[PDB]
């Protein structure tokens, strides 16, 4: 379970960093 | 702790998938 | 590893809540 959580968490961090930048282009900055 | 992390991670995946689509309507696609 | 996952997950929840609100200003609401 821990290794599985590790993969899910790494994927989420990747998606969230991309989302953060996408939105940054639309507002604030 | 692991089960608790599992629930938090599943919730985040759900929120991130919805956010991804919301933003998709605004930009690229 | 578990404590490390805890920190990554807490950070993600924080970022996702902020993103959710940012986007809310742009669409639906």
């Amino acid at each position: 379970e821990v290794e599985a959580l590790e993969k899910k968490v790494a994927a989420l961090e990747s998606k969230v960093q991309a989302l953060e930048k996408k939105v940054e282009a639309l507002e604030h900055g």
